[PDB]
């Protein structure tokens, strides 16, 4: 039960004069039939979106959204709906970006106390997982080759290293540290550069990346492509580091 | 750039094509030039191709993240998304990844930056970039409100001639890494909410500060319009704070 005192309400009722307001029925029935045509913004606090939100939604608290929208959303012409609380903070939010000229805004009248009223779906942050990239990666895993960081650095340390190891993080990921050696090739370049790097298809390759699961995709790609001794090493740099192997900055 | 491509990469970039539907470098500016357009227009290049410039309107996700990120960046799958890349090829895997995914509501800009840049059509450097609206905004509270430095703050505390209640309306992180001694967190986002039961005088004075000087410009703007009369914005904020090296505090 919120107690909304008289001067912020004012504030509200002069932002609502301004902006376009939609139900959390019309959200409700765009998430159910996958026909949502704009983002979907909790602008609640970080506090508030820790103990559940609206499916589908980004967040971008009301503190911070002018900061950031021009970053974030650079397209003036972008759809967005906008719910917090109860429909109030979010008029604000808005108005001011419809006075930053993004006038196509939408604000969710009653917000988040209306959506559960209705008992409506919610999510919680504990549960989300990137179902479908961990589906991609269980895909790819089936189809290729995978190689331990134990049975990696055995190897290496043992000076019978039998393969060129790529590290197809991002450039800024390599920069920062890599393993010993290895050669950076991109996991977004690595279907343009790799028949001219290795044109032997036949030759052995270790893909790694943070976690097992980008060097996976690569690796199925690679064999799409005819390279037969791909090899993606499991866990990544992330499992390396827990094993206390070193690494290295150039 | 003359481009090289091998075989086997663009029978994978056929494939792609196949699956995905394609738009023209006119389509994605002739949308930029009315204000009509109507999906995110993602770069889909590494960060070393990013930072030598990159078209109006774009955000980026490489496309070695992208499949790792978009779950959690975009969780619409409904959402309409136009990917370019340097030629139109990285772009159409992308495209074909994400379909495979779910978002079924992608297009790949045929002939990527290489037509863009062809055909003459402005593009944006990194460096470029300004939050342009968001700083006419501060300017324009800035205007309306009273300020005062960091230094004016430290030496009213260390006085204990502080004549105000300070509130940081910076984020709850932000808040609880450190924040000024004494300072009640009161977030820019809850502020117009809780103020009237907190500081029922409206003429209490109340100095507001955040990193920048920024948001709080904005909030003491936003009290003002609510009737408080003695609203301080902090110039500069904790940034120029820590620059005068004054100490902070945790809880
Ligand atoms: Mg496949
Ligand atoms: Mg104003
Ligand atoms: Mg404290």
């Amino acid at each position: 039960i919120m107690q909304h005192s008289s001067g912020f309400l004012k504030l509200v009722d002069d932002a609502k004069s301004r902006i376009q307001e939609c139900s959390v029925d019309d959200i409700q029935k765009m998430n159910e039939t996958q026909t949502l045509d704009g983002l979907l913004i909790d602008t609640r606090e970080e506090s508030e979106v820790a103990n559940g939100y609206i499916p589908n939604a980004i967040h971008l608290s009301k503190g911070i959204i002018e900061s950031a929208i021009e970053s974030a959303v650079p397209n003036k012409n972008q759809k967005m709906y906008f719910y917090c609380g109860g429909g109030f903070r979010s008029a604000l939010v808005a108005d001011k970006l419809r006075e930053m000229g993004y006038k196509n805004v939408i604000s969710v009248d009653g917000g988040w106390r209306a959506w559960n009223a209705k008992g409506y779906p919610t999510v919680s942050p504990n549960q989300f997982r990137p179902n479908e990239f961990l589906k991609l990666v269980n895909n790819a895993k089936t189809q290729i080759k995978e190689c331990s960081t134990t049975e990696l650095y055995n190897k290496i340390n043992s000076q019978e290293l039998d393969g060129i190891v790529f590290d197809v993080r991002e450039d800024s990921e390599f920069n920062r540290f890599h393993i010993q050696g290895a050669t950076h090739l991109s996991k977004g370049q690595i279907e343009v550069k790799i028949e001219n790097l290795v044109p032997n298809k036949q030759q052995k390759i270790y893909l790694y990346c943070g976690s097992g699961f980008r060097s996976a995709l690569a690796a199925e790609s690679l064999q799409h492509m005819g390279y037969t001794n791909v090899v993606s090493i499991a866990g990544g740099i992330k499992d390396w580091l827990a094993n206390n192997y070193p690494v290295s900055q150039n």
